[PDB]
């Protein structure tokens, strides 16, 4: 009296909970005959209400026995059908939260016929499974490792599938747009009036603008995915690691606004600070070297930090010289210290500014997809107004439309699938 | 058409899961009218199945809500009459594993009528309701912040009750006991031939032999719970803090059993090792001093650690002088080099093991009123054998029983409640 479930890949077990300790931690289970397997472990306290055929959505309180050996006394929630997070059926047991106990947990699951489960594993198969698309299954694990209120806001916007829903209307769109010349393309004299040259070339060009516009969404949604990827560049002993480390490779945020820092990226970040050790800099007029690195690198906001501002006297004037000698901004800073560093950050957070409302794409392969997407359209867009065969044009559109479903999955490629789910956690 | 259940406390709000990334995370609240205050934030996804109207130990899948914004997804689980942690309905929303969501979903709560609960507040709440008593109370904190195979394994055993069904037993012998001489005492005439004498000396020779045994356990069950106290004692320069260091106040664990380093609580600690700097060090003869000490503290056990092993030629003579001139062990190392570090722990672990089965105490307070009450026992015995009133021998006896009551919380304090649960982590 059933339907027509995805065969459920072999059982797995990981701990679902951050390490620690705590008051409570899940250890889930998931995979073909799961809820069987727990059978064999847990107890039920009262009468014997089998967790097999026990109901979708319902906890049971009882105890995880290891043979004789009590393990700890658990809730046990089972989920059925397709309706759980991987969409095969899972038990989790949420437990006392101790290192040791939870420890003792798994290890009852893996020794009783769970294999452990791989870095992501879980989403992978809610994704695999249908319950999820590529876009939602990768805010899942942005989510978790959201830093910032933007970063975790954006996450929930696409976990709902907001740029999914965004996508779908292009790809419709697309299949609107393509099977009007596939039908140019069946002809043999088929010349029903209603032009198809004329209504098709809006249809690409409004199609363009609308990918267009998600294309410069990343230039934003990249600062609010992994911040600012600023370099602290000096000299031999110009203070950078005790600056960096009362900062905070690893990083810090301020104002609502994440800071990656790093020590070569240098071409390619947001934010250059150069620091500098003043006075005490035995050769000081190079200040040429900082003005040519701000020469080489325009793409950046640039920030000159004289160090040390504490063994340095009369420092107003040394400022204001190695400000006038380079034409940057020059901010006064005791790195062990700790002095105006609140004002170093201040400044910091300016440039990170960036020229509402409306949907963003994070990290670059939804970028890059999107810019193959534009191309193509746009390659057919030029080829109408070329007069190029039928068959060229309707070939760029496929390859638009096949761009597309790359990012949500539609087309799978099981290695990108991997540099995804490698970056999860064990456990999803 | 309900019970006699006890009156509930504020509701309180916390995050039970350890603080870090990971799949799941839950945030639990616990108090008067809970669940209404749930239903207020929480959206079942298809109909409108009320919170508040739903069974004990049922689970539901939707999402909070603040206000217009989404939250989270979340599973609830509603737990209902008496029948949860703190006897009290409560509701657990397990939710995505992200600092920053699982933040914004304890807000959500305190926002909406929770108050913040406080250190312990939840077990303490399952003790006061009478679901767990004060040792059951002692034995979770302890299972979930446990570090050992042992202090894990001894924890569960508390957990169950283990100690608590043994003292309960001690309970009801006083009680018997404390009962016939309260008899003797109503008299006025009363002596019915099979004698009172006799038969109690006896009955309070069995409860001391009862309570002594217990009051030997603490002996080996504090090693098991807080480990053993070692001191790494030298001279300026010895290479005591690179030691510490390469080993890991904090402490690590070795072939099952644990070790609480730190750097005046010398006397009263188990293990005492000596580093001096091989060779190196500019006065030798002071060995004088390492005799010292191990006079000063035949309490201990005792090592000498020759180290800096690395920078010394001819070692193995200045090793077996330094063994022959204090009487000591002598072990080499070199604690930058981290040689023979490995010969060091695996003689650490040795005095370490102390002269089967049975019910063991953790740490003083248990350990402190046994003692106690085994006074008065002996009190009481001695008072039988010196002939003296009746009233006397009774009033030891009540001693006795309020002293055993003491430890499992029958006999409350409110500030042996807050010693005990201030060190428990926000959350219970
Ligand atoms: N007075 C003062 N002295 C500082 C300050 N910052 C660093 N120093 C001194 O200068 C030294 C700089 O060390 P460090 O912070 O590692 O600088 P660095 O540039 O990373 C060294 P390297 O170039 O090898 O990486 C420190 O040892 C410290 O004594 C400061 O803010 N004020
Ligand atoms: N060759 C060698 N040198 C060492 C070893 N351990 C420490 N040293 C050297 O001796 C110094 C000892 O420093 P430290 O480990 O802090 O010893 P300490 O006894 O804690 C110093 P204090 O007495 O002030 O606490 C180090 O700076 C290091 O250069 C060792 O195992 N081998
Ligand atoms: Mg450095
Ligand atoms: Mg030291």
């Amino acid at each position: 009296s059933d339907l027509h479930l995805p065969v459920p890949g072999h059982p797995i077990a990981a701990i679902a909970t951050p390490v620690g300790v705590g008051a409570l931690a899940i250890v889930r289970i998931s995979g073909a005959g799961v809820l069987d397997l727990a059978d064999r472990v847990f107890r039920k306290v009262h009468g014997s209400g089998k967790l097999a055929e026990a109901a979708g959505y319902t906890a049971h309180f009882g105890r995880l026995y290891d043979g004789e050996e009590m393990v700890d006394e658990v809730i046990a929630l089972v989920f059925r059908a397709p309706r759980s997070f991987t969409a095969e059926q899972m038990v989790e047991f949420t437990c006392h939260g101790g290192p040791v106990v939870v420890g003792r947990v798994l290890r009852l699951m893996l020794d009783n016929g769970c294999r452990l489960a791989e870095p992501g594993e879980f989403t992978r198969r809610a994704f695999l499974n249908g319950r999820i698309d590529l876009l939602q299954a990768e805010a899942i694990g942005e989510m978790i490792h959201a830093r910032t209120e933007s970063a975790y806001r954006t996450a929930v916007s696409q976990m709902k599938g907001d740029l999914s829903v965004r996508l779908g209307g292009l790809r419709e769109q697309l299949i609107r747009s393509c099977a009007l010349i596939e039908l140019e393309l069946d002809f043999s004299e088929e010349d029903v009036e209603f032009q198809s040259r004329d209504e098709l070339t809006m249809q690409i060009e409004t199609l363009r603008s609308e990918v267009n516009r998600l294309i410069d969404s990343y230039q934003h949604g990249r600062i609010v995915s992994e911040g600012v990827s600023t370099v602290i560049a000096g000299k031999p002993n110009a203070g950078k690691s005790t600056l960096l480390n009362t900062l905070l490779e690893e990083c810090f945020i301020h104002d609502k606004t994440m800071f990656r820092l790093t020590d070569m990226k240098m071409a390619e970040a947001d934010l250059i600070l150069y620091l500098l050790d003043l006075g005490t800099e035995r050769l000081d007029d190079e200040l040429t070297e900082i003005r040519e690195l701000k020469a080489a690198h325009p793409a950046a906001k640039f920030l000159t930090v004289a160090n040390k501002l504490d063994r340095a006297a009369n420092a107003d004037a040394l400022i204001r010289a190695i400000a006038d000698g380079t034409g940057t901004e020059v901010i006064g800073i005791s790195a062990l210290n700790g002095d105006g560093i609140d004002t170093l950050k201040q400044h910091m957070g300016d440039l990170v500014k960036n020229l509402e409302a409306s949907v963003l794409v994070t990290s670059l392969r939804h970028y890059e997809a999107l810019r193959n997407a534009s191309d193509a359209l746009q390659n057919a867009l030029e080829l109408i107004a070329h007069e190029s065969e039928t068959e060229l044009i309707a070939f760029e559109l496929r390859a638009a439309l096949d761009y597309v479903g790359q990012i949500t999955g539609k087309v799978v490629n099981e290695e990108v699938l991997n540099t995804i789910f490698d970056k999860f956690c064990i456990g999803k």
